[PDB]
């Protein structure tokens, strides 16, 4: 039985940051500090907690700010570092709470971008990475058009929508997709050209960037996910400095892997990787 506790703090910016704190009943074995991805939050992870409880890992999980339970004005971004910045914060609160712990930082979508952006901004501060189907070359992703406007507007008007997004492809299970879109809590607009920008960051630098990251890493992604092109995933496990470091492809899933109906053998991939570094 893993239990769901539910904190707060003063995130960059004064904005106030909710977080879930889930803990299992065993000794901890690590901490998971978990990002959510572009518009939704982090009980749409529940399940995924869970899991991880029980294989006695703790799991830490904020809304990003501009979702969720926390402040700030909706989807609202200006720089990668302020989402860095945050979850840099509560990595620390883990840290201070169960030391002597390995550290897995576990991010997906977006949550993938911003875990891959702090992993080569701190190398030496986790033990291990998980990231599913991470943003890692959103320039990939948007026109040049899209890419010039999110570039140039993404300070001044963050909040500006610069580029659709297909909702229907998070997953191929209707209920979920149902799920998403009846959730008051979660964003059913466009993207906007502050989050454009800050994942354009993460993008344009990951080839020099990701030698930096030394630490295991695991990543996942399903073949049919047409929200992130899995070949972003293969060309990331190619520029990554770690040498233990594999790429899970799912045959035939949508972009939420741990959404999706094989979810439980995705989450016990990921549960046996861990558990075997810890």
């Amino acid at each position: 039985t893993t239990t769901r506790t539910e904190r707060n703090f003063a995130g960059i910016g004064d904005v106030r940051i909710v977080y879930d704190v889930w803990t299992p009943d065993t000794a901890p074995q690590a901490v998971v500090v978990l990002a959510h991805g572009l518009g939704e939050h982090a009980r749409r992870y529940d399940h995924v907690a869970q899991r991880l409880g029980a294989a006695g890992l703790v799991t830490y999980a904020l809304d990003h700010r501009g979702h969720g339970r926390s402040g700030g004005a909706r989807v609202l971004v200006r720089d990668i570092s302020e989402y860095t910045a945050d979850f840099d914060t509560l990595v620390g609160i883990a840290t201070r709470e169960y030391p002597g712990c390995k550290r897995i930082v576990l991010g997906h979508s977006m949550g993938g971008g911003i875990v891959f952006a702090y992993g080569v901004e701190r190398p030496d501060n986790y033990d291990l990475m998980v990231l599913s189907a991470p943003a890692v070359a959103a320039q990939d992703l948007v026109s040049p058009v899209v890419a010039v406007a999110a570039k140039l507007l993404g300070v001044v008007v963050p909040g500006l929508p610069v580029q659709e997004l297909d909702f229907t492809a998070i997953s191929r299970d209707p209920e979920v997709v149902q799920a998403y879109n009846t959730d008051p809590l979660v964003h059913h607009g466009r993207v906007p050209a502050g989050i454009g920008r800050a994942l354009l960051q993460v993008g344009e630098t990951m080839p020099r960037r990701a030698p930096a990251l030394t630490a295991p890493l695991l990543v996942l992604h399903g073949t049919d996910d047409r929200l992130i092109p899995i070949e972003g995933s293969r060309r990331l496990v190619e520029c990554v400095g770690s040498a233990d470091v594999q790429l899970k492809e799912y045959p035939g899933l949508y972009h939420e892997v741990f959404n999706e109906p094989e979810r439980n053998q995705v989450l016990d991939d990921v549960v046996a990787w861990l558990t075997e570094r810890l």
